[PDB]
């Protein structure tokens, strides 16, 4: 703690370094701060938990914090800078990312091209296994707003309910018990809903009518005719098998050809990010 390390160097720093540039509303009871590192001029999130905050909020800061804490060495998994410790605060010094992916849809107001949902499946898949394979987590609660951007074309999972522990996203066997392959379902319904810029069970009034359909009707299917490449419409339709003991577990979908494709396909996410942004002040 009392330091900061942005690109391997290490900087002395305590909160006085950083200009408050205002409040982040990334939705959770917890301030998160826009700052400005004076001796560098990084711009930085900060989290602000005080010692006489909510006990619930501070419990499940601290269980994310742990396991950001271990994840130095998944590219994937957004990252945490540093640590100040006060006698009334901790200040959780994290990179700042553009926006969610639930954000995004919504200014967008329309489809994500596959070649960004390509580049979005490879890191998340691969953050979600680095989770279970290395720290034992099922992270459990897989949606695009778990789903960081930013303008350098980083694609990351949220730290969010990172260390595990709606129902829009919930897999049958998790809504009527009969695991990752929970997660791999809920992977599949955020691309569909990414992909046409529409949730695929949208005219539900109620959690429970959305449950309902989950179970009922046919698992959601990419249109037929939005030109999308046949290994995007298998690879969701690997992801949305009803059916838990057939859904396929992340090193299967790491092989699956679509994950292929975009390991080394070339997509300027970093000038679609900006351009979408430009479009939409
Ligand atoms: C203005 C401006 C610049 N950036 C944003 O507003 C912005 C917006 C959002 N939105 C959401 O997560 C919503 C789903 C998230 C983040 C973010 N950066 N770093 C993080 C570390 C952990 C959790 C969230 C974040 C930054």
């Amino acid at each position: 703690t009392g330091y900061l390390t942005i690109g391997g160097q290490r900087y002395q720093a305590e909160i006085n370094d950083l200009e408050n540039l205002g409040e982040m509303g990334s939705g959770t009871c917890g301030q998160v701060w826009k700052m400005r590192f004076r001796k560098t001029g990084h711009v930085i999130a900060v989290k602000q938990m005080r010692r006489s905050g909510n006990k619930e909020e501070n419990k499940r800061i601290l269980m994310d914090l742990d396991v950001v804490l271990k994840s130095h060495d998944c590219p994937y998994i957004v990252q945490c800078f540093g640590t100040f410790i006060t006698n009334t605060d901790v200040f959780i010094a994290m990179e700042l990312m553009g926006t969610s992916a639930e954000k995004l849809k919504k200014r967008m107001q329309g489809p994500i091209p596959e070649r960004i949902l390509g580049k979005m499946t490879v890191a998340i898949v691969k953050a979600l296994y680095y989770l279970k394979e290395k720290h034992g987590v099922i992270h459990r609660d897989v949606k695009p707003s778990n789903i960081l951007l930013d303008e350098r074309g980083q694609i990351k999972l949220c730290d969010f309910g990172i260390s595990g522990r709606c129902a829009a996203y919930m897999a049958p066997e998790r809504i009527d018990p009969p695991d990752i392959r929970a997660d791999v379902w809920s992977l599949g319904i955020s691309l569909v809903e990414l992909a046409t810029g529409q949730f695929p069970y949208k005219n539900c009034k109620t959690d429970f009518e959305v449950l309902t359909k989950v179970l009922q009707e046919e698992p959601p299917l990419l249109p037929g005719h939005m030109g999308f490449s046949g290994d995007f419409q298998s690879f969701v339709k690997d992801c949305l098998t009803k059916d838990h003991r057939k859904r396929p577990k992340y090193n299967k979908l790491l092989e699956h050809s679509f994950i292929k494709r975009y390991e080394t396909l070339e997509v300027d996410v970093a000038s679609w990010f900006k351009d979408v942004m430009a479009k939409t002040e």
